[PDB]
């Protein structure tokens, strides 16, 4: 809690913005993408929910249509609607105004870069290998961990693609497990039912405990608004700080936790 | 479907028994164990059930009370009660009268071995490395994949060991990865919800792809009690046949599926 | 003799029930256990009754099989048979009826706690660190000094495990050498052919003559069925008194001693 | 932090007070004691101060006088003077109004017991082996860890006695090493320059590390007036918190820390 | 010359016949292979042998030709000449008359199978996936680890192919990694100046170390004709018992070492 | 050749300094180190040179003694003598005057760092995880890939350590595998008769081929003083250019190779 | 000045040189090590000095850095500078010209070994177990008690390493506890404001008391430059004779004290 801020004033905290920071903008949820896949595939909406998880239906779309392209066009049109204003959302305001050097994200949308444009910052938005060559150390790096809408070969929308990225062998993951060296990672917007966060924590835990790294490697931190007595212990097995808030609505909890970083 | 019988008549089929072959046996469910963990941990069992999935609750009954010892002693008493009759189960009788030379099982109990013992089939139980040296090619190998109650250092009964065994490098995993070579695996009793079965299929599909084995290794199979048009193509990506039936009763479908394997 | 009853009547005595108490139950002896280890290892039982003492064969089982567990399951199955009835053993009946604050046991089986629950008493049975946290001053404490079948990491059958227990630094012996302070401890069921009993007496005598506790620590006692002239003086050199009886049959001697210890 | 109050509701926290918890009472310090030994021994204070530390001068009272008894009577005379009022001190009131079942004290005084008896709580005083037979398990066990003013043989004043008590083999030290099992220990009134303090946390960490017991035994805590990142990261290797508030003056810092322990 | 014969009496020894086992037959060396490659490529052989190692020189003729084929045909013709007879080589006789159930080999020639055919034994030679399905239990399995002349794709002659086989993911590599479980490996015909017979040892060292196989899987052994204390002490860290002989000629040394195995 | 200087002008190249870059200084070779190990271990040098490869002997020194400590002290004292000066060597001058932003080295010396400090350039030495947190991106990151003389636990002198570092999982290897993304690697000072600088090439080629990335990541390069068509055509499969000049003496070829990188 | 000269002429005196004999050498003190740690850690040195004593502050730079390597590399370079001449140091000259058979030292520098080499004597310097086998009997043994700059694992700079060395169980302390039997140990260069010369004193005192040694093992002695009757009387309980001097300069007192020892 205090150690996260002590590493933050040294510039040693990597943000890992999830999908839970955009619950106040008004983006379409995952129950709408599956609805659109059901509508344009030929099925019925509420019949195409019992048939699998939230990502293997997108995998079925990718094998029956051959591409994520017509899906990516609809998600780019619907996520980046003109109705959404980012000047009203305090979470992206405090993300942009804070001094975060690297802002790794598993979002597909371009609202973090829009928030950083809206407040004067500059970015080197990374989504593949060729964006790592254009890097610079004067401005921020927002790294689309799960691919941007500027690709069909880099969007991790599938189950096959998800299980491929769970091995951490693609060049966007070697960059992560080398950027993690010597720095803490702050996670915001995950509900701890996301399996990739758990295997990421497990991989960082064996990286720390197999190479006999001491406290020169700071651990990492996570924020979830609901305090859980058992998840603090399970995450502390993986060297993960449990930071929570007593507010009932998660929105002001995330707003205040990011307000803690916004001072300079 | 017929290719499964063509491989089975040649003795080239590995069985992989899941948890769904003992639905009619009256075994205690996955919720009464959480109720017992809650009552032995100091929680009311209606809010301890909402703290996570069953693996990350039986992991909390490993962090404090640092053993799965009393948990094993309770599940060995409750899952092998005197009210369960294995002769009244048609599925275990149909498994016992078949000609599977190697049977894998994820279950911790011993009802498959009891079913073989009550029908004259002489077996060998394999649970660790030391039992592999006691192998014999004239007896059926019951390889307890996720451990059993004859140890507490090998039961996969927590999130940490489950995510460790997802990387197939333990000796039972290597034994499975070499038993799969040149043979097909029949999976019975499995659902599809974030379990290791999909990662197993994906690993075997990678072994098919990068080693360029065209038809030397036959396609392995799964059985589902209800048909799913999504999962048939989803698993056909991973070289998996999805055998289903027309009976709405899930209990009656499995015995009618094993009846084709009984007479050989 | 009368001083032991005087320390009893103020609740300042500790029971230390051992392996020599259950001779009337009909439990398997160690001669059957080494026969089972010989059968499961591949030797001949009569060539395995030699080759070492009674504990290093179970140590060799830990060496070859790699785990206590398969042996632990057999001892749990054979020791707790349905043929053994605790209602017919008068010694366990007299142990359960007589009040005792702490009932330290060397035994692995659960027949003492079964005897206490057969006669209405309640137990807060301790075999690890985490069971000390749930301790209660109104319930009888039966502390398994050598562990029970609810753990394979605490059962002492190895000679290495025995010689590690002989240093008295695991947290099941710090509790004992703090429970000794100010109280006497009564021993029933030992023949003084075990090293740990005499070294425990030597440790308590060192604690008495080294910290100059004088007569503030009560003299503690040990029961035997056959009186010995030499061992009384050797034990009195350790401030340890021997209580014996004139009955040649050990069962009637133990029954009469515990009948003296029941009263109300 | 929050885990300490989580362990409080289960009754798993042992208080361990020191000299710094009694600085607002106004008792004589060690400097006037050194002045007393300089006056009694025929020395002069400004040459007898420089000739060593505080405890070597009590060792040089037990040397060249025959007994620590006159120094104990001096301490009983004006270390328990009539000018000191308990009721005007807030920290002793918050200690006495708390729900601590076991309280350890290295002060040789009775003002903790005076505060407990003044506010209606019942206590038992432990200073040797003979007081452990009077527990009754209903009153707050005030355990004088470093002796008391009613026994000249069990007080810890010298350097020989202090260095002998660093091996943790006395009956009070064995009692502490058994009471720590499964329970957290809260340290108050310590300046973290005390050698016994840092060897005590090293002994508890050695007990935690050698026997491989997990978080079934919780983590101990210590309160400090001023924060220190060096000591926090050093004590984190011993699984110890650094619960502290800045709050300028140290007098109200202990009161503000103890304010969380009254209505619980 | 150890407990290797005790393991061999139970049938838990896997032979790993190398390239130095057949120096008495008179097979062509790698120098004449390099000379033939130089002659067919146009280079002067005295010039060409200094242009790299033998593995890179056999990576050429796969590069600049496109196929192993003509080189495989020349090696099959020259390695199996009529001037080579098994019946005058006692080492292959002792290999054929022993009771090794699995005989791994990195040779390409068929003189091991010819030796077993000349002395009555029957073999189920394995060189790919589809021969693993043909295993008939009570037959010796000569597993060609580095391919043979019955395959142009599965042969291991290159540098790229040899570095592919160092990552143990090919099906024969998994078959070895699962055959090694619970059994010992005896290596005959290596010189330790060649790689992969140290990478096997390191991989088995991590397999027994990380999975904590406390002699569940026994030690493996190697035979060398020239004793060396440095290699014995280094191989002890990989628990490899380096067996040596005092005989000057390696042929009679290996002959006597296998004569120790040919009994019964 | 031309594309190397095309990547150089954008600052997209990485130096990988070898051990053959410093043959003109006059440092002790491995012969003197092996003779010192033989002298310290009691053997003759000429019988110790024939006992194994040059790293197995240091592995034996570490095994027979307790540490690599005195060997590291002797190597620090002998390899950094006052006779060796940077200013009379032109290769280190051309390395210091060039514009390599990241310099990798497998040398244990500091003569690269002494050359960069002598010519007024500023550098940051990286040898573990804790030095990665001091980048500041305005300084030449000299990275000791094979440890340094400022460490006794990360210096790669063994064969166990060498074969462990060949699997590319330590944090320096992860840092290299992320630094290589989108950049070219120049290899100077390697003879291509060593194993690490073939397996690294195969790892980079596997990363290029498996992820199916185009020319966004450029090709790596290597300089040797003598040309080799065999090694050129083998390296071109790994997407590697071979730079060479005839130039007779190997000392001059490196000077006229790094002359092209000076004035940029 | 006492009978230790008669013990010396029989060769029964062991030297135990500390850090106090190098006051006139001009080596950097511990305070400069604190400023170096503060400079290389980021803190202001005047701020950093007040955050604890020197030992925990040297435990930092192992915590938060991972290794003692860079600290050892700085200390070796700064403690062995060319400005220090051992020929002009007279205390080291009288130590070198004396007849001490075994010389223990808690220093890290090699100046005693350089003093022996500059005056004809030969040292067999011991820092770990592997040097104890190197003892060639008729040579002076400079056993470095607190490690050397040769290795980083065994150097004692930490608080945790200091508390490990306080419990005398590492092999160098076993060698000291056997070397002191029947001989006297003469301490020079200590001040008793430090530790280890409390338990090094108490342990031999209680060894002499508890095993009833009377005149078999002689008294052991210590020199201080400042006389103190309190410390002499305290140490005489540990059977120690302090030799003091009336000279004002601390250097000349030790100089004449060893000038006493130079004769034969």
């Amino acid at each position: 809690m205090e150690q996260l801020l002590a590493d933050y004033k040294k510039g040693n905290v990597i943000l890992f913005v999830g999908a839970g920071v955009s619950m106040n903008l008004g983006l379409p949820s995952w129950s709408q993408l599956v609805d659109h896949i059901a509508t344009e595939l030929g099925y019925d909406p509420d019949i195409y929910r019992t048939f699998g998880s939230a990502l293997e239906l997108a995998e079925y779309y990718k094998l029956k249509k051959g591409k994520i392209g017509p899906l990516r066009s609809w998600m780019d049109r619907m996520w980046h609607s003109s109705d959404i204003d980012i000047n009203k959302s305090k979470v992206h305001e405090y993300i942009a105004k804070a001094n975060f050097p690297i802002i790794y994200t598993t979002n597909y949308d371009r609202w973090i870069e829009t928030a950083l444009s809206n407040y004067g910052k500059e970015y080197i938005k990374i989504s593949s290998v060729s964006d790592i060559a254009k890097i610079d150390n004067n401005k921020t790096q927002i790294i689309k961990f799960h691919g941007d809408f500027d690709d069909d070969s880099s969007i991790v929308l599938d189950e096959t693609s998800y299980f491929q990225r769970l091995e951490f062998e693609t060049p966007l993951d070697i960059k992560f497990r080398s950027d993690v060296l010597g720095k803490s990672v702050l996670f915001i917007g995950y509900s701890l039912s996301d399996i990739n966060i758990r295997l990421l924590f497990y991989k960082l835990s064996k990286l720390w405990k197999e190479q006999k790294l001491e406290e020169a490697q700071p651990k990492s931190y996570i924020f979830l608004p609901r305090p859980n007595p058992i998840q603090e212990e399970i995450l502390e097995q993986w060297r993960i700080g449990m930071i929570s808030s007593e507010n009932d609505n998660p929105g002001e909890s995330l707003e205040e936790f990011l307000k803690n970083f916004v001072l300079v």
